[PDB]
């Protein structure tokens, strides 16, 4: 009995998220990864936003999966119905054992 020893899963977070879209339309681009996991995603109404700021958190299974999506999603513009530019920046989360 033992384990196959899998590569270490490092945590990742997203930056520059203004209140507009809800997790349903928000996580679609935050967790479309192959081998990964996912955390709490915030909610918001574009029809007069709830004022406050909230941050989404991403979790992985493979460090290779990281550099894959981390490079392509590094500061990309997602557009809402109103034309709301979401400049989503993916980076490495402050690691805590």
């Amino acid at each position: 009995m033992g384990h196959h020893h899998h590569h270490h899963s490092h945590m990742v977070v997203i930056r520059r998220l203004p209140p507009g879209l809800t997790k349903e339309q928000l996580e679609e681009q935050l967790r479309p990864l192959p081998a990964h996991d996912y955390f709490e995603f915030f909610a918001a109404d574009l029809s007069l936003y709830p004022h406050l700021y909230s941050r989404a958190y991403i979790n992985f299974r493979n460090p290779d999966d990281i550099l894959l999506f981390r490079d392509r999603f590094d500061g990309y513009i997602f557009l809402d119905s109103k034309g709301l530019e979401y400049p989503a920046v993916v980076e490495f989360a402050p690691f805590q054992k």
